């Protein structure tokens, strides 16, 4: 049958690709875990240097259900 729904979703560009660093500009990627904020690569090799920077993808799996032991 054809009738009812259909899938089929998108969504444009809104925090996509909004989430840059505001000194470099770039997609910020990660987040320090001593002031817990956002930054981007560029960031935790030089403003974040010695702080204990983690991908944010990382951060979340913390957020979300308990993740496997893993020696980054
Ligand atoms: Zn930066
Ligand atoms: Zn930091």
């Amino acid at each position: 049958g054809s009738s009812g729904s259909s899938g089929q979703l998108l969504e444009p560009i809104r925090d996509f690709e909004a989430r840059k660093c505001p000194v470099h500009g770039k997609t910020m990627e990660l987040f320090c875990q001593t002031d817990q904020t956002c930054i981007c690569y560029l960031c935790m090799f030089q403003e974040h240097k010695n702080h204990s920077t983690v991908t944010v993808e990382e951060a979340k799996a913390e957020k979300e259900t308990e993740s496997g032991p893993s020696s980054g």
